[PDB]
This record gives C-alpha cells, structure tokens and sequence, in this order.
C-alpha cells in the first residue's frame, strides 16, 4: 500500500487527467482511447492503440471510498475517460462481456449501449507490476475479492482490446496529460 505514482515520481491526484501509456516503449503500442466495436453505432469500446505516438484520451481516477487526496495501490478507483461522444450517456470505465471472443472488456456508456450483453459490476484498482518499472490495472468483481489483472487482447480493430485475464497482465505508466 503505497502512492501511485506517474512518470516523472509525482503522486496520482484523484481527478487529475492522465494518459495511461506501456511501461515499455516501442512495439507495445500507444495509449487508450475510445473506438466502435462489433457493429454499435457509438465508440464506446476501450482500445489501446497499436502506435507509440498515439497517447490517446486521457483519463481521470476517482475515489468511492474516503479519500486521502492521493491514489493508493490496491484501492478501489472509477477510472473514466474525460472527453466522451454524445452517443456515451457516461465516460466512465465499465467491464462488458463480449460473447463473440468470451473476453470480459473495458468499454464506457451505460445499458443502452449494450442491447443483448452482461455487464459486471465493480471497481478497478492499480498494483505494482511485480518486477520493474510500472504498474497494472485490475478489476475487482463487485463487493468481493475476486479479482482479475487487466491485460490485452488483439481482435484486430484498429487497437486491442483490454481484459479481464488469468496470464500476462499489461504493464503500464501513468503521465500527466497537461
């Protein structure tokens, strides 16, 4: 339990904007933002883009519990994106079950935007990666400690998805996005 922390060491301030990036440079890609998937009319699915140049759209963490004023590790968090499409009734960050790949993804809105699909409630987290530099997103299922590393996964659209996974979690960095 310790102070998350960006790229430059500074601490994680609950609604400050972020672009959340990979630890490791170059073939792993570039930041997160907001694409249509699977023939929704509105973006609403999280993608991390294939390209390093590209950082994406910037998020904010905010607290449900009592806050300290800082993000801890392991502490329940929202995250959501801080622009978002008309389309999206909100930008937070929610897990949806995509029954055509059997991932639980990251996408934003609300039931509206997901006619036939479960959606699991929540919250995510941020730990240390375990190794070297950076962290990892996590998602615990409501109310319980079941929870599981988000990782990535290629359903060739433009960007991968990100996951709820048992194996490789993505390994990511946090930079102020001002």
């Amino acid at each position: 339990v310790e102070q998350v922390l960006d790229i430059n060491g500074n601490p994680i301030f609950p609604g400050g904007k972020y672009y959340i990036l990979p630890a490791i440079r170059g073939p792993p890609g570039g930041g997160v933002r907001l694409d249509k998937t699977g023939d929704s009319e509105c973006p609403v699915t999280v993608l991390q883009d294939y390209k390093e140049v590209i950082n994406g759209l910037p998020v904010k963490f905010v607290i449900p519990g009592i806050s300290p004023g800082i993000i801890f590790t392991g502490t329940p968090i929202e995250i959501e994106f801080t622009k978002k499409p008309n389309c999206a009734e909100s930008s937070k960050w929610l897990i949806f079950v995509d029954d055509t790949i059997d991932k639980a993804c990251i996408g934003i809105g609300g039931p509206e935007n997901y006619s036939g699909k479960q959606t699991l409630s929540g919250t995510f987290n941020i730990q240390k990666y375990g190794s070297g530099f950076g962290y990892k997103l996590g998602f615990c299922v409501k109310g319980s400690p079941i929870c599981l590393d988000i990782g990535r996964y290629d359903n060739d659209e433009g960007g991968r998805r990100l996951n709820l996974t048992e194996h490789e979690a993505f390994r990511v960095v946090f930079v102020d996005a001002s």
